[PDB]
């Protein structure tokens, strides 16, 4: 059950209730298709179903080269957040993909998929890999089109034999439109590269907890968004690419996520106005004794209740600062803030409702779509749940709330910007904490008195 | 069309005017559905080639159906000086439609409304009246012309000519699921498979608005999908229902203009010893309803020679004397706003008609022809060229093209106005300001120097 | 062959070892596909392998109406600090609006009779090679017109619905790319340009044979570097400008630098001083500067080679070089930035990690088979990937670069400590070293008078 508190003494809202699914680990596999070495050219004979098998033929040659030429490729993810410097995605991938290119690991495979078509191959420069033959065109290619190819003096048959090699080529095309457009490196990873049986069947032989295994399950699409599949070689009558699947080593825990916007004193003198926003806004969810904060947007993904995010992109904090949302001016967590002039009107759609941040003369209202306007913000900071609202405008911009289901709770305080005297207060856009602000304040106040001497 | 640009030299800037508005205010949703029938019965023995190939035709038939399925599971959505901006949500209003459609009872409501014919308003419940389209019958021909073939245990292998007949029936069911299932089930632009010219003209010509814009929006069928979405809902009881979001222009014919701004610097020898400014609010502005809509990020608004389609929800409601910042930015009713430095480094803008060129330091900054050649050579300050006579720009190893697009430009003469500002109080740390603000920042330190006269 | 050199002193590295392709230059051809004109069916019947064709003809139609749209429609793409704002496709939106006036087509037409492959002369001085790739009008005029074009019309048989669509293909796949991305286009796909005629299309470029081993050898590079552009379907031809990129600049010396914040270590939460240099990303030495690419997407490499869009870049004096061998030289002021933001962090660099750790937090460098190898100190410390698989800052785990390459530690006294944290600007001061000085001196001079009573 998702809830909503609003801090009106801080600008501030947290959307508590939700569960992580934070990925930890990766899982890796190769997916193998067997190809056919047809060499080159038809046979003698230009009957239209003839010049059909070429132009088909002729596809399956350039898919070739282009796999070809990812091959030879050096593959790399091209995928405020200086905190960030993170390196590659895909280091696993490419662990297991270079050591696919040395000389005699084809073999290797060939050999566990000979009787099965899903083993555990045991190949050079330590490392295991489940490697599962996905495609089989080596039976189809040279067992009943081969030998209208093995026939100098080719008679095309029935029509129906140039739709079926139609049909037998038609995924390996599409895996190779993938490839080829993302210079080897696909992310999500589509249905082609991975059929649903497939996943849904890598997942159920991952050694995972029956906990994981039925929160993938349950959330495929979600899973396929996050993971890789990495193109690698193609190479002795071979196609092999590694897909880099995610690995949600924590689970259940509580994330929340913070909402923030400027808070401001309302004195009617042009210019004359403070600000006050803490900046931390983005996911935290706890992890391992610590917070764990996605400060993007773009990381994390909802499913109604669970937030699937990935720690390479999060910054770890000590579980104080849960204490930001309790009080700011605690001794145990320095909170950040940072300040500002600037007294500009504009709401953000929380989780349950919206903040809106109206200054000025500017005209800031929520409505109800049957009811009409229900109400009109004053200045200052204030927020509207989402029983009853389904839009919010700010000046000339309308902003839709979220409708699903969940308790807001509106936490009365004071504004705490009234708690600083604006004449040393500084404004100079300052991203800093509670206490390196009261640093300055200090300051200001001894840098007069010094000058107070005389 | 007919555009004009005047470039200002008193503060290193240009406006580009003569644009006509179309800016984003609400939204026009349909619910546009794919009839099909439920059938999971491949019982058929029929060895010979020409059921192989329809049984694998059928087989994508499931998987795409599959797919879809696990579409409905989800809940989709988006993530859409360039930071103010209103964090909104961009389909909230097609999945408010879309829940609707997840209550059991409301299908049959649809095709009791849609027996017969193909285009009607529906009733579902709780306030939804929605405009519903059938645009694909497959249920008749799949009981009609394809169940006779499989559902008999004969089985009697119909001619080839059904096997390519149900590939074209299934070509447009077959594009929109890969469209949905790599993309969350959320698309935009709304692709042709989603919907088609004649679909999307359609829909268009019976929007209820007026003939103008049923005109602008058919001569902009391009941009009009580039900001339209389409949401995948269900595929319940024989009915694929995907949910179509279209852009409706409450502005249109208003007067807009694009702002272009490069730093203006000093040019004394002795090196770190310059200062510089700079005008912020650059972006795309438009007249809106007795104040001005601003719009600073650039992938926001898109141009069609002379008319720019921007997007409200992104944008920033200005008083109409922020026009003022472009006459006199010392005016006494509007702010402008500055950010101030002592980095005074070459870099050049390419505005609509012209260049600017903010030449510093140690750079070679020329202006060239294609025919003839290097043209102009920019001396030590900000300067402008417009696109009569010029094609590319060079700053530094760096080359820059500019728009051949005809319209008159015009040099407006003036003295720079970080000429005004004494160089040993300007504040330049890095200054995200405005004139005055700025200004309140120099009358301190003068003030606290005339005290240090003693 | 790489290497890298980290530098204690300034918590930075410096890859070396790189050789430069530029993009300095474009190159437009035009692309045609001849097309043949034909209307309404009149077969009055509804055979059955006739409503094949139908269907077929139907998609012709919707695609040639849908290019009609995007003939007429501007094309353009939106293609980043202190950098300014250009326009990419701007030597082919040139050629485009000449191949809208009138006559440039039977122009193009007229070379392009007998031969696939001409240069066509238009109309405003400058020629464009233009090629041939799919003739579908002659397919249209010749084995098609007759049965469909007639009014007495058998379906010769189930194959020539086959070869219709087979020979649609191309120009169907065209149509849909140009149609989600507003005529144009990029990376080029093999349905704009396939491999043959791109490696032709190369192989008649003017450059050097050098230069035509590096295109062939990274046509992948090249493709997401080159733009397509719809641009006209009209009297019986569409033409489209593709334009390839030219690399005006190669075989010199480029360089990656890796920054990190490196602060004091004092126990006291708050009472630390931290230092970051700033400009971090790809340099290149080009034409006697320095280009700077400070956006990570601006440059694709290749191992070794490094391929970089010069229209996203910057020309710096070369004496930034020095920055890296001693960041007080006096003949160029390097870029700083101060803070109070003592974090634990890690950058991968080329060939290992850096990792700044601070306060109570836990970093470690970690082996697949071995473990943890090295738990660092509060400070900024580096690791070469020689042994190295992992680094671990808190609960974030960061893999390294197994990339082969020799990295040099440079052991120096961390330059944070060079400073009294008394008149340090740290207030996210985005400065230099000399910027700095000047506001500790300011401070250090109201601090000097100010104390003579
Ligand atoms: C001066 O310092 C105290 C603690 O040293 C701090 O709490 C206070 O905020 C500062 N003064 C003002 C007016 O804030
Ligand atoms: C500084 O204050 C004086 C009054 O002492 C005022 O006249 C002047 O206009 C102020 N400076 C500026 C730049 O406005
Ligand atoms: C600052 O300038 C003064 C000039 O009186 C000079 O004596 C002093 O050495 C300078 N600062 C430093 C750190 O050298």
């Amino acid at each position: 059950n998702i809830t909503e508190e609003f801090y009106q003494s801080t600008c501030s809202a947290v959307s508590k209730g939700y569960l992580s699914a934070l990925r930890t680990g990766w899982y890796t596999a190769v997916i193998t298709i067997f190809l056919s070495n047809i060499k080159e050219n038809k046979c003698n004979g230009t009957d239209a179903k003839v010049k059909l098998i070429k132009q088909e033929l002729d596809k399956y040659k350039n898919a070739v080269t282009e796999l070809q030429l990812l091959m030879q490729s050096t593959p790399a993810t091209n995928n405020l957040g200086f905190l960030l410097g993170v390196g590659s995605a895909i280091a696993e991938g490419v662990a297991v993909s270079k050591v696919l290119h040395l000389e005699g690991e084809v073999n290797k495979i060939k050999s566990a998929l000979l009787s099965t078509r899903k083993a555990v191959v045991s190949l050079s420069n330590g490392v295991s890999v489940l490697t599962s033959k996905v495609l089989d065109l080596k039976n189809y290619i040279d067992k009943q089109l081969l030998p209208i190819v093995n026939k100098q003096s080719c008679s095309i048959s029935n029509i129906e034999t140039v739709i079926e090699f139609q049909q037998k080529l038609n995924r390996l095309l599409e895996i190779t439109r993938e490839f080829s457009v993302n210079a080897g490196v696909t992310t999500p990873v589509s249905t082609y590269m991975l059929t649903n049986s497939e996943l849904l069947s890598l997942i159920n032989d991952m050694p995972i907890t029956n906990d994981q295994k039925k929160l993938m399950s349950n959330n495929v699409q979600i899973v396929r968004q996050q993971s890789y599949s990495i193109m690698s070689i193609i190479k002795e009558e071979v196609l092999a690419y590694v897909v880099q699947l995610p690995l949600y080593g924590v689970i259940d825990t509580p994330c929340w996520k913070l909402h923030t916007s400027p808070l401001c004193t309302t004195n009617t003198k042009e210019g004359s106005n403070i600000c006050l926003t803490r900046t931390d806004r983005g996911w935290y969810c706890d992890n391992a004794g610590s917070v764990s904060f996605f400060p993007q947007a773009e990381t994390c993904k909802v499913q109604s209740n669970r937030v699937f995010c990935d720690t390479m992109n999060s910054l770890t904090l000590p579980s104080e600062v849960k204490l930001c949302n309790v009080d700011i001016f605690n001794p145990k967590y320095d909170c950040k803030i940072m300040t500002s002039k600037t007294d500009v009107s504009s709401s953000v759609i929380t989780s349950l409702g919206a903040i809106v941040s109206c200054y000025g003369k500017t005209k800031c209202t929520a409505s109800n779509k049957n009811r009409g306007i229900i109400k009109t913000f004053s200045n200052g900071c204030d927020y509207v749940s989402n029983k009853g609202v389904d839009t919010v405008s700010v000046g000339n911009t309308l902003y839709y709330v979220n409708k699903q289901e969940g308790k807001s709770l509106y936490v009365k305080g004071e504004p705490i910007i009234n708690f600083y005297d604006p004449l040393v207060f500084p404004s100079d856009n300052f991203d800093a904490s509670i206490s390196q602000v009261n640093e300055k304040i200090n300051q200001s106040l001894a840098f007069i008195r010094k000058s107070d001497e005389l």
